[PDB]
Formats: structure tokens, C-alpha cells, sequence
């Protein structure tokens, strides 16, 4: 039933499809078994890492090593997504999401790779989107026309006119324009390039734009048919499915029409340097900034060994964060905190995306006279961290932070993992070595317990020792871009008079045939598509046990392979709570963790947190019953992380919390108030629509009366006012009659997601804890918020029947099928707002929102034509196939074991539920899809309401329909 168990019946030699198992290696602490297959005929390798994780991830990898600025990989990584020879039609990536029923779906352009990624649930979706990776990549129509139009072109000012003078035209040319307009890049790639130049990293691998117009289409041919040839690649799959219908589709789609290479694509060992250099660059004056005398930037660099050596990697990765990352770092001290700049230079810290690593340090923003003075002081620093060392709590805390941020669950987890071995696997690393850990982890441990100067021996060996260094300074002249013009013109002119009247001619009507090209609208029927026959029809159950103890608290434990990790959350309820002291909540749950407990003041309190916990939150839920549309239940929901061995630390900061928390703390209080304020304050137009959505269903159910209080715009009002408030103590008094209302364990439910081999520990220390613990008329409403601001927010509400009514799925799927075909194109392509959509909430309540939208009465009038539009029935059997699949996408969406069943713990909503839900959104037709729309979009025959957030609109101020807040 597991993964790894079936997997690790595979025997080393093996063949399977062409291809030779070479290594299995079983990983216990990461619940997976990595497979390491290379196919004979080719030489292709394969990595299969089999996890009890339904995100099944295919990545192809490419080495790419250009030789020259010219940009090959960039234009050709746009060229190849253009078409294909079984699939000719133009943009199989961005015309495959819809077609799909894929999570994720996306490509990468590093220094030294491209990489091709792609995720999704359901096992023919795979084997498409595999047929249409394998038929892209590997076979690609390459025209000539979509390398006249993805990468250089003479092409006139007006293309009807042949007589204006040529200009160079094409999307990456003007990509890398405004690329080399700004510093930054300038400054990385410079970096790159001289502290590197003896082999590819020493050219800019995206495209200097006065070196790109000498690539040819044949040049781009040959590149393709050299480095996207399967004996160049590397081959990643990962998850549950059977291995053998993957390999199945690869060897029968894509190896066998190929035959074996070999690839001059090393990278060579950079040739160490003697003694240090400098240089000095130029760059473009910057308008944003305000003092024109103080924008020269210098920096410092240092070149680090290979990544193909583990652990050394391991270590000085560790040892730059450790030297720069926080402002607890001795360079942020040194730099940040003399006053002599602004920011830390660009690339600073550890760069580890080429093959010899390397480290950066500097500043932006001095003058130039500064310079021997900066670079005296970073020496000076470098030789007081050889002579201090570093403390014991610093280093604690970043293994701790390492080993969580590996170890730490995602819902994209095989998206970390592909990004996380693809610089060591493409210089020909083994990738399994930086999965294991626990072994890079002890061994380190064990190394500095062995030696206590081991650390500084490091920091001398590789800062004060290191004759590779690079002292880099950059400072702007205000003719820089003019003389780029002047240089880029002088190529121009000396690529044009060569030309011939014919060619001129070619040139012109093939502009013409390509702007046909880019105009016509054409066909994506050519590409495979899920029917609702594909979709599995039920789901894998989750497995529960719900123990009862100490006496009547129910606690839940869901064993899953969370990877090292024990998950606590806790929920109680609000039904106890004074109605007077509700909007305080907000407030409360974010300031219940950070003001101290019992010995430990609010600094130790935080260093506790950073170094034996993940995070511990405090966020307010309401949820509301799937049965009933006037049933809802309000609480607090206490959320923690922790890894397995500091679980009774975490227990114990809990207890603390619990029973002492620290309400007395008001001068750090009123920083916390005042930080969560502004922070909350300058975000109201990011989340604007939902706000408004919020405000706009206050009074159509309880919940949503709730939700405003506790999430809405009220609260946002509430907690600045008290923000502004000199006098803190008398809101401080009200947090300890919060504490005894809401801290108690009269009302309480816990939830408990961890390993299954530490659950009886987990089940003891829970119940230790548990023993150490204390003992409806809707009506219509308008408002419009004045805001500054340059855009609108609409909101639109319509109540509607619950979840587990029958009706829902049909009222789903209709509010999915009128955001892809109607209210998408109406106000995007028409209107011009930059986001729109309608959305069904689980309670019941339909929403329609408008995001950044010129107009507000249009909004109304496009709703008024949505719903016509809706009860005309104007769409085909083919939309609610678009809107099934849709709509399937995001009901099926991962959850991720952290969370894994979350739903069952907070909503109320069993696999039963979930089940005859899933058979209700199958059972949705045509007819009934008419009847709802005309039982309950229409005008008159249910409640709406509305809310805008937005600028000044005069006419909406003479609606008397409207009411100003």
C-alpha cells in the first residue's frame, strides 16, 4: 500500500524499458527511495524518488553551456514553447493549462541550465502532459519566422512603409535592453564575469544586446539538435504512480528515435588566482534615488571550492549565512550600522548557482572617496571574527533553521527538491548525498564538538588566507546609455549597408507575413484534453483516530509521513466569551506569543521560539456548519511546528502560555501594536477585493457579521484607533479577562499530525499537557469606503444554499463557467482591469469580485449582462466540460500532510461529505444549470449586496441608495 515498500523490490541491474537500475537507496528519515536509472542505448539518467505523496513531479533537465554572449539558451528556451511536429499549434504551455488538470506548470533559464517542470494529480494527465513535455522539447517545429520573432529583427517603424530606415526588433533584444538598463544586473553580471573568466561563466549567457544579431537560424538549429538531445539530459520523476508506465512512455515517445552522443558540455575547475584584482565599471545614474554625489557601489568577493564535495558546501553555506545573514551578523554590524550606505550590494552572501561557489560582500550607495576606507574596515572585520569566533546560540539557531527549512512540508514539496539538486546535478553530483541530512547534520555536529576552532580555521583559510579575492567598485556617468545608444547605432549601420534590394524586400514581406503570424488568431484543438471519464471517482480515505483523554477532550492523531516533523494544533471555542470584548481578538491572538512567560522576558522569549520551535500563531476562524445557513461556530486556533525532539520545550511554551502569559509588557506592547498597524494599514489595497467581499456579506449571514468583526475592515478601523491611543493600560486591561475566558479547558479541542513512529511519545506529552492545563432577515446595504487610492474594489454578494444541499455544485459550477467565459474577457480585454472573477464560498455565499476596475456603474451594468447572459444559456456542451475540469482543479487542489485532513478537524466535513459532494458536481447538467440560474441569479428573487472601495466618485455620492462610512 506505501511507496517506499514496493520500491524498494527493485533490484540493482534491472532492466526496465532500456533503461539499468544502478542504485536504490532506502531513506527512512525522508519517507522516500531514491532509483537511479540510466537508459543503455542513450546514456540518459534518471532519478526516481517514490513518496506516499499524490503531487506527482516530471522535471527534464538540460545542460546548457554557451561559449559566447550571443543568448542561445534564453532564445531558444522561447523558441522551442512555440510548437511542435505532432502538435503544430503556437504555445503548447500557456494552451495546456487549460487542457489539464495540473497544479503546477512553469520552465527555468539558470546560468547554466534550463530546467521544465511540471505537476499534476491524475495519472492520464500525466502521460499527456508527459507526451506533450517529451514532443515539445524533444521535437519542435523550429521556424524560422519564431526565431525572426522571439529573438532579432530588422524591421521597419511602420511595417507598411519600406522606405523609414530599419531598427533591430524582437522580444529578448529588448529583454536584454532592459536588462542593461538596470545597475543591478550590470553590477551581478560584472561580478560573475570577473571573478570567473576562464570559461562560460565569464560571458553573459542571456545576451549582451550589441553581440546578439550574429546568431543564425542554422547556429540555433545545430545548438538545439546538440544540447536538447536525450543523451544531455537528466531525467527527474517523483511520487506515488507505478514507475513502469513512465518509463514505458518515454522509451516507446522519445529514446528510441534517438541514438547515443557525447556531450562536450563539462564545465571546467576555475584556475585559481595569485593575487587579488580590481576593477572599476560604469554604469547609468539612477532617478529614484535623491542624492546624485553618493550612488557609487563597491563589493567585496571571495571565491569558495566546488559543490560536488557535500560537505564542504554544506559548511561554508553555513558559515556565509552565519557571517552575513541578519542583523545579527558581524558584516551587518560593521556595514549596515557605521551609516556609510544604504542596502548591502547586490548577490551579497553565498552564491551557490555556478559550479565553484561564491561568496559576496559590499556596500551601495557611498561615495567614492570611501572606498580604501570600506575595504580597510571589511579586513579589519574579517580579522576580529578569526579572533572572537562565533557564540554557540547563533550556530544552534541556524542548524535549526536548516533543518527545518529542509525538512519542513510544502504543498509544492517536489518543486524544493528538483530546485534543491539541480545546481549539484547538472556538474555531475550525486544528488542523494544532499537528501541524507540527518548524516550532513551529525557530522558537523561531531566536528565542532571534536574541534572547538574549527569554524575559525574556516573563516582564515577561506576570507584572511583566500588570494582570490575581488574588490569590484562601480560609479555612474550621465552619458552612459547615450554612448550604448551611439556604439549599438555604429553596429546598426554596419549590419544594414550590406544588404542588397532583395534581401530588403525579403525582409519587408516577411514582416508582413510575420505580423499576420503575430495578428491571426489560431487553433489549439490539436493538443489532448481530460473528458470526465479521466477524473477518479472517489477518493483515497485519510485515516483517523480520535482518542478521548483527561477526561473528555477530544484530541485527534492523523499518522502521516510528515517527515520528521510533529504538527500541534488547538482550537477553543468562543461561546463563553462577553460579547463587548470580540474585536479585541485580533489583537489579542497576535500579541498572546510575543510579550514573555514565566522567567523569560520578551527577547528570550523570541530566541525560544526561533530555536526549538517552527513558529507558534494565533489566528481568529469562524466556521461556519455545512447544514445550516444560521449555524456557525466561532473560536481561536492555536497553531505550532516543532521538530520531534524539541516537542516537550514546545509543550512547556505552551503550558507557559497558558497559565503566566505576560500582560503587564506595555513598551514593547505599544512597538508590537504600532508594527502590526502599519503593517495591516499598508496593505489594504493588495487584499482589497477580499475586504470588500468581507464588508459586503456582513448582513447576509451571522458569519459574515463575524468575519467583519474579526477580520474585516472594522477591525482594521478598531486597531488603528487603538494604535493611535497614547495610553495603552486600559486596552491592557481587557487581555487578562480574554485569558480567563478563552484559556481554559472547559471548551477545547486538539489536533495532533505527526509521525507514526512517535506517536505514543506524542500521545503522552499531549496528555501531560492536557493534565497541566486549567479545568434571520437579510437586508439590502450599499457602502463605499473613500480611499485614497488609484484603482476600485466591487464586491458582490448572493446567498446562496449550503454545501451539502445538492444545488451547490450546480451553483459551483455555474459561477466557474461565467468567470472563464464572460466576465474574464468582458472587463479584461474591455474594461482594462487587471483582475476579476466571481468565487462560491463553503458557507453558501456567492461573490462576485472586481479588482483595479476605471469604472463602477459598467461593473454593475456587466453584472446585470452576466446574469442575462447566465440565464440564456448562451454555452455549450464544451463549457461545462472547461468547467468541470476547472472546477476539479480546484476542489482536488493538494493539500499538504501538514494539513492533511484539516477540513474533518475545523468544518466538520467527512470523506462521506466530500464524497457525495464530488458525485453532486458529477451529476450537474445543462437543464438543471438553466433552472438554477433562473431560480436564483435573477433580479428580485434572492438578497444581494454591495460594497465598493475606491476613490472619489461623485455620482455615486448623489445615489441616495448609498450609504457613507
Amino acid at each position: 500500500a506505501a511507496a517506499c515498500e514496493r520500491a524498494l523490490q527493485y533490484k540493482l541491474g534491472d532492466k526496465i524499458h532500456g533503461f539499468t537500475v544502478n542504485q536504490v537507496t532506502s531513506v527512512p528519515e525522508l519517507f522516500l527511495t531514491a532509483v537511479k536509472l540510466t537508459h543503455d542505448d542513450t546514456g540518459a539518467r534518471y532519478l526516481h524518488l517514490a513518496r506516499e505523496d499524490t503531487n506527482n513531479l516530471f522535471s527534464v533537465q538540460f545542460r546548457t553551456t554557451p561559449m559566447d554572449s550571443t543568448g542561445v539558451p534564453h532564445i531558444l528556451e522561447h523558441t522551442v514553447l512555440c510548437g511542435s511536429q505532432k502538435y503544430p499549434c503556437r504555445d503548447p504551455f500557456f494552451k495546456m493549462l487549460n487542457r489539464s488538470l495540473s497544479t503546477f506548470m512553469n520552465a527555468f533559464t539558470a546560468s547554466d541550465y534550463t530546467l521544465y517542470p511540471f505537476s499534476t494529480q491524475n495519472p492520464k494527465d500525466f502521460q499527456n502532459l508527459l507526451s506533450v513535455y517529451l514532443d515539445a522539447t524533444f521535437f519542435p517545429c523550429l521556424r524560422e519566422l519564431d526565431f525572426w520573432q522571439e529573438g532579432w529583427r530588422l524591421e521597419h517603424e511602420n511595417p507598411s512603409d519600406p522606405q523609414t530606415p530599419l531598427v533591430f526588433k524582437g522580444v529578448v533584444f529588448n529583454e536584454m535592453k532592459g536588462a542593461f538598463t538596470d545597475n543591478e544586473r550590470i553590477f551581478s553580471q560584472h561580478l560573475q564575469n570577473r571573478l570567473l573568466p576562464d570559461h562560460t561563466y565569464s560571458v553573459v549567457s542571456g545576451g549582451d544586446p550589441l553581440c546578439i544579431p550574429e546568431l543564425t537560424w542554422e547556429q540555433l538549429k545545430q545548438f538545439h539538435a546538440t544540447h536538447y538531445h536525450p543523451s544531455n539530459a537528466r531525467f527527474f520523476t517523483y511520487g506515488n504512480f507505478p514507475l513502469e508506465q513512465h518509463l514505458k512512455q518515454i522509451h516507446e515517445e522519445a529514446l528510441s528515435k534517438f541514438q547515443k552522443i557525447e556531450p562536450s558540455t563539462v564545465v571546467p575547475a576555475q584556475t585559481p588566482w595569485d593575487k587579488p584584482r580590481e576593477f572599476q565599471i560604469t554604469c547609468g545614474p539612477d532617478s529614484f534615488a535623491t542624492d546624485p554625489s553618493k550612488q557609487t557601489t563597491v563589493s567585496v568577493s571571495f571565491l569558495l571550492p566546488d559543490i560536488t564535495d557535500t560537505f564542504e558546501a554544506f559548511t561554508l553555506s553555513l558559515l556565509s549565512s552565519l557571517l552575513t545573514s541578519g542583523p545579527n551578523s558581524p558584516f551587518y554590524k560593521a556595514l549596515i550600522e557605521s551609516g556609510l550606505g544604504t542596502d548591502f550590494s547586490p548577490d551579497v552572501g553565498y552564491n551557490g548557482y555556478t559550479r565553484e561557489a561564491y561568496f559576496s560582500v559590499g556596500l551601495q550607495g557611498i561615495v567614492e572617496k570611501d572606498i580604501e576606507t570600506v575595504r580597510s574596515l571589511i579586513d579589519r572585520t574579517i580579522d576580529e571574527v578569526v579572533e572572537k569566533g562565533f557564540e554557540d546560540d547563533r550556530i544552534e539557531a541556524l542548524l535549526h533553521k536548516i533543518e527545518i527549512q529542509m525538512k519542513h512540508q510544502s504543498t509544492s514539496f517536489g518543486l524544493m527538491l528538483t530546485s534543491y539538486i539541480a545546481s549539484c546535478w547538472n556538474h555531475d553530483g550525486d544528488p542523494v548525498e544532499l537528501l541524507k541530512l540527518g548524516n550532513q547534520l551529525a557530522k558537523f555536529r561531531q566536528c565542532l564538538q571534536e574541534n572547538p576552532k574549527f569554524l575559525q580555521e574556516k573563516v582564515k583559510q577561506y576570507f584572511k588566507n583566500n588570494q582570490h579575492k575581488l574588490t569590484l567598485s562601480m560609479r555612474p556617468d550621465d552619458k552612459y546609455h547615450e554612448k550604448q545608444a551611439q556604439v549599438e547605432a555604429t553596429k546598426l549601420k554596419q549590419k544594414v549597408e550590406a544588404l542588397s534590394p532583395g534581401d530588403r524586400q525579403q525582409i519587408y514581406e516577411k514582416g508582413l507575413e510575420l505580423r499576420s503570424q503575430q495578428s491571426k488568431p489560431q487553433d489549439a484543438s490539436c493538443l489532448p484534453a481530460l473528458k470526465v471519464s479521466d477524473i477518479e471517482p472517489t477518493i483515497p480515505v485519510t485515516e483517523l483516530d480520535v482518542v478521548l483523554t483527561a477526561g473528555d477532550i477530544p484530541v485527534q492523531y492523523c499518522a502521516q509521513p510528515t517527515n520528521g516533523m510533529v504538527y500541534f494544533r488547538a482550537f477553543s471555542s468562543l461561546n463563553t466569551l462577553p460579547e463587548e470584548l470580540r474585536p479585541y481578538v485580533p489583537l489579542f491572538c497576535s500579541v498572546l506569543t510575543k510579550l514573555g512567560c514565566g522567567l523569560l522576558d520578551y527577547r528570550e522569549q523570541a530566541q525560544q521560539i526561533e530555536l526549538k520551535t517552527g513558529g507558534m500563531s494565533a489566528s481568529p476562524h469562524v466556521l461556519p456548519d455545512d447544514s445550516h445557513m444560521d449555524t456557525y461556530e466561532q473560536g481561536v486556533l492555536f497553531s505550532s511546528l516543532c521538530l520531534d525532539r524539541n516537542l516537550p520545550d514546545m509543550m512547556q511554551l505552551w503550558s507557559e502560555i497558558f497559565n503566566n502569559p505576560c500582560f503587564e509588557e506595555e513598551e514593547h506592547f505599544k512597538v508590537l501594536v504600532k508594527m502590526t498597524a502599519q503593517e495591516l494599514a499598508n496593505g489594504i489595497p493588495d487584499s482589497g477585493h477580499l475586504y470588500a467581499s468581507i464588508r459586503a456579506g456582513r448582513t447576509l449571514t451571522p458569519a459574515g457579521d463575524l468575519q467583519e468583526t474579526f477580520s474585516g475592515m472594522d477591525q482594521v478601523r478598531l486597531m488603528k484607533r487603538i494604535a493611535e491611543m497614547t495610553d495603552i493600560k486600559p486596552i491592557l486591561r481587557k487581555l487578562p479577562r480574554i485569558k480567563k475566558h478563552l484559556l481554559n479547558g472547559d471548551n477545547m479541542r486538539c489536533s495532533v499530525n505527526a509521525t507514526p513512529q512517535q506517536m505514543p511519545q506524542t500521545e503522552k506529552a499531549v496528555e501531560d499537557f492536557l493534565r497541566s492545563i486549567g479545568r434571520f432577515k437579510p437586508w439590502q446595504m450599499k457602502t463605499h469606503f473613500l480611499m485614497p487610492f488609484p484603482v476600485n474594489y466591487v464586491g458582490e454578494c448572493i446567498r446562496t444554499v449550503p454545501y451539502t444541499d445538492p444545488d451547490h455544485a450546480s451553483l459551483k459550477i455555474l459561477a466557474r463557467l461565467m468567470t472563464a467565459k464572460f466576465l474574464h474577457t468582458e472587463i479584461r480585454e474591455k474594461g482594462g482591469a487587471y483582475g476579476g472573477g466571481a468565487k462560491l464560498s463553503h458557507n453558501g455565499i456567492f461573490t462576485l469580485y472586481s479588482y483595479r476596475d476605471p469604472n463602477t456603474i459598467e461593473t454593475l451594468q456587466s453584472f446585470g449582462k452576466a446574469v442575462d447572459w447566465a440565464k440564456s444559456g448562451k454555452f455549450t456542451q464544451q463549457d461545462i466540460d472547461e468547467a468541470k475540469l476547472s472546477v476539479f482543479s480546484t476542489v482536488d487542489a493538494p493539500v499538504a500532510p501538514s494539513d492533511k485532513g484539516m477540513d474533518h478537524f475545523l468544518y466538520g466535513l467527512s470523506d462521506e461529505m466530500k464524497q457525495a459532494h464530488r458525485e453532486q458536481l458529477f451529476a450537474v447538467s445543462h437543464d438543471k444549470l438553466l433552472a438554477v440560474s433562473d431560480r436564483y441569479l435573477g433580479t428580485g428573487k434572492s438578497t444581494h449586496g454591495l460594497a465598493i472601495l475606491g476613490p472619489e466618485n461623485p455620482k455615486i455620492a448623489k445615489d441616495p441608495s448609498w450609504i457613507i462610512r
